[PDB]
C-alpha cells in the first residue's frame, strides 16, 4: 500500500521545493509503533534543516519527508511493544529528528510515544512536543524552576514570546510562579499578556528592542527564542548570574558558550538542546488535559496543501503552533 | 612603582618569536586578590593555542598579553577582603579568566582560585597541576562518572596522547578509579606511560595504534581525548554500547558536532570538556599529590629569562608531562 506525503530532495528549495508524492507506508521495527496520523506539528528547525542549518548531518538523506511532531492512532506495533495496541489514541516525537510527519503514516519508537488521554484533541497534543519540551526544559533545568509551589521566586524573560516556544514558555514560567516580562510585535501584545505575561515588551521600540524591564526588573535567566541580539543587549538586563538560554542555537551560539564558560563569566550564554523524554512530554500532555497550559493553534491546513503550512513557519509570524492535519 | 621582568606578545600569531621580553608594573591587588611572587609556572597547549588566535577575538583581552594561568608561588600582599592568606604564605593558583599573568615574577590570584600547598609538595610540581590535572579529574569524574575510591564499578577507559600535560594525569587518575586503562603514544614514551599504571599501550604509528585497537579486545566506556585529528568514525566501533569521546580543549567544530549529535540522540556520545576549575577540587588534586597517589611529572624545567624555550617546547608538542618556567 502507498500513502500522501510531501518531501524535499535537496538543500535550499523552501516551500516551493516541497513535493507531493506516494510512498510506502512504513513498516515498524521491533521496538516501533506504527501510527495512522491525525495532526502534525511544525518547528522552526525543520525548515532550518531544508535551507541547510545543520549540513551535512541532517537530513540523512535525500529525499526527506520532514516534520517530527505527531499526533495520532496505532495500527500496527512491533514485536518488542507492550505498552502500545492497535487503537491506542497517542503524542510522539519521531525519531533522531529524521522527521516522517508529513505524511499518512509514521513510525515512532515506544519511547518517544506517550498516551494521548480523551480530553485532549490530536492538534493540540502534536503541537507539544519539540515547542513545549523545549519550554520545559529551558525553565526546569538551566532556569531551576520549579512547577510546584516550590520553587525559588525568578524573574524570567521570553524573547518571541508569541510563538511556538515562547508561547509555552510563558504559561510554563508563570506556573512556576517567576515574574515574566515578554517580547513580541504590536499585533500580539494583548495575546501575550493573556498567557499571563506581567510585563510586555513591542521589539520595534527603543525599549524593546533594549529589553528594558519597565518595572526595572533584572532577569535570572532569558528564554531566548528570537535571532539577531548580541550578548551585549543582555548583559546589563541580567541579574548577577543571569542566564541567557539561547533556543535552537547554530555553530556560532555554540562556540560563544564554550569560551564564556570557559572564561568563568558570571552572566552565562546557555545553549538548550533538547533531550526529548517520555516522562517530560506525559507531564506536559498531563498539564494541558488539566487547562493549565494552553496550546495555541495559530492555524491547521490539510497534507494536500501542506506548503501553505511550511510556507507560514518559515515566514516567521506564526501566533503559537501551526498544524498539519493528518 | 617597582617593576618586574615579564614575556609578552603584540599581537596573534608570532610563535616563540612573538614573545618578548619586558618590564612591567607589579600587580596590586584587588580586594578579592592576592599578590603572589612567583616560584614556578606550568605552561598549557591553549596558551599558545590563543596566541596562534585559537580563540580570537575572545582572547586575549588585550594586546599585549602576558601568557599562561598556572602557577605557584608565596602571597606577598593581599587584598582587603582576603582572609585566608596572608604574607608568606606557599600557594597553588590558577589565574583569571585565561587572561594569562604567568610569565611574571609577579601575579595576582582570586582567593577562589587559591590553594595553601603544603610542604611536602614543591612548587614546580605543584604549578604543573591546575589546568592539566583539574581537566583530567573533570572528564573522569563528571562524565566518564569514576568514583576515586576504587570500589565502583570497573570501566574500560582510554586515554589518547597519554604521555601529555592531561594524558599523564588522566591515566594516573583512571587507575585510581580502579579503570582498565588503554592508552596511546609515540614508541619513545611506551615505557614511560606503562609506568604511569596504564594496563595496554598503543603505538599511534602502527596500525592497531591509529585504529585504537584494544588488544584484549576491550570496548571503551570513556575516552579522555587528548590527541588531535581523530574523526568520531574511528572511535565508534571501540566505544561500548553508550560509550563516550571525551573531547579535550574542543574547538568550534567539537562544539557544534557535540550539538548535533546530541541532537540527534546518538547513543556513542561526543563531551566537550570545558574545564570549571574550583578550589576543592585543586586542593583535592594538591593532596593525592602530597600523599604520593598522583605523581607529577616534570618535562623540562626552564627559567623566567629564556622562557621563550619553554613557549617553544610547548607549542611542538613532544613534552611529557608538564613543561616549567621558573619564576
Amino acid at each position: 500500500k502507498l500513502m500522501h506525503a510531501l518531501q524535499y530532495n535537496s538543500y535550499g528549495g523552501g516551500a516551493a521545493g516541497l513535493e507531493h508524492v506516494q510512498v510506502p507506508v512504513p513498516t515498524p521495527k521491533s521496538n516501533e509503533v506504527c501510527l495512522k496520523l491525525e495532526a502534525t506539528s511544525l518547528n522552526p528547525v525543520d525548515w532550518k534543516i531544508q535551507k541547510g542549518m545543520i549540513r551535512p548531518f541532517l537530513p540523512r538523506k535525500f529525499p526527506c519527508i520532514p516534520a517530527t511532531d505527531v499526533a495520532g492512532e496505532v495500527v500496527e506495533v512491533g514485536s518488542g511493544v507492550k505498552n502500545f495496541k492497535a487503537g491506542d489514541k497517542v503524542v510522539a516525537v519521531l525519531s533522531h529528528l529524521g522527521g516522517g510527519g508529513l505524511a499518512e503514516f509514521a513510525v515512532a519508537t515506544e519511547k518517544l510515544t506517550v498516551k494521548r488521554p480523551q480530553e485532549v484533541g490530536a492538534a493540540e497534543a502534536a503541537a507539544l512536543p519539540v515547542a513545549g519540551l523545549t519550554a520545559l526544559q529551558a525553565l526546569t533545568n538551566p532556569a531551576g524552576l520549579k512547577l510546584d509551589g516550590t520553587g525559588k521566586k525568578a524573574n524570567i524573560l521570553v524573547t518571541a514570546a508569541s510563538g511556538g516556544v515562547g508561547h509555552y514558555a510563558v504559561q510554563l514560567a508563570k506556573l512556576a510562579n517567576a515574574h515574566v516580562t515578554a517580547t513580541c510585535g504590536a499585533r500580539n501584545i494583548e495575546f501575550v499578556k493573556s498567557l499571563g505575561a506581567d510585563e510586555v515588551l513591542d521589539y520595534k521600540t527603543p525599549e524593546g528592542a533594549a529589553l528594558k524591564s519597565p518595572s526595572g526588573k533584572k532577569y535570572d535567566a532569558v528564554v531566548h527564542c528570537a535571532n539577531g541580539i548580541p550578548f551585549s543587549v543582555f548583559e546589563p538586563n541580567l541579574s548577577e548570574n543571569g542566564k541567557v538560554i539561547d533556543i535552537t542555537p547554530g555553530p556560532n551560539a555554540m562556540w560563544t558558550y564554550a569560551v564564556k564558560k570557559i572564561t568563568m563569566s558570571k552572566k552565562q550564554l546557555v545553549p538548550l538542546l533538547l533531550i526529548p523524554k517520555a516522562e517530560n512530554l506525559e507531564f506536559m500532555v498531563n498539564l494541558v488535559k488539566e487547562g493549565k497550559v494552553k496550546t495555541v493553534i495559530d492555524s491547521k491546513h490539510p497534507l494536500s496543501k501542506a506548503e501553505d503550512a511550511w510556507a507560514k513557519s518559515i515566514d516567521g509570524h506564526a501566533t503559537g503552533k501551526i498544524i498539519v492535519e493528518p
